[PDB]
Formats: C-alpha cells, structure tokens, sequence
C-alpha cells in the first residue's frame, strides 16, 4: 500500500505483462526458424 512500493509494484505488473507480449508476439508471429 505505500505509494512508492505499491505504486511501483502495481506498474511493475502491467509493464512485465506487456513486456511479455513481445515474446508472445515475436516467437508466435515470426517463428520461421
């Protein structure tokens, strides 16, 4: 709940989740290897 921790732990979630899509996008859309 502390604005810094909680605030960062909250953004850390979507940033990771969204930093994950590139792996679900690349390794799925261009896995021609």
């Amino acid at each position: 709940y502390g604005d810094t921790w909680a605030g960062v732990e909250a953004i850390i979630r979507i940033l990771q989740q969204l930093l994950f899509i590139h792996f679900r996008i690349g390794c799925r859309h261009s896995r021609i290897g």
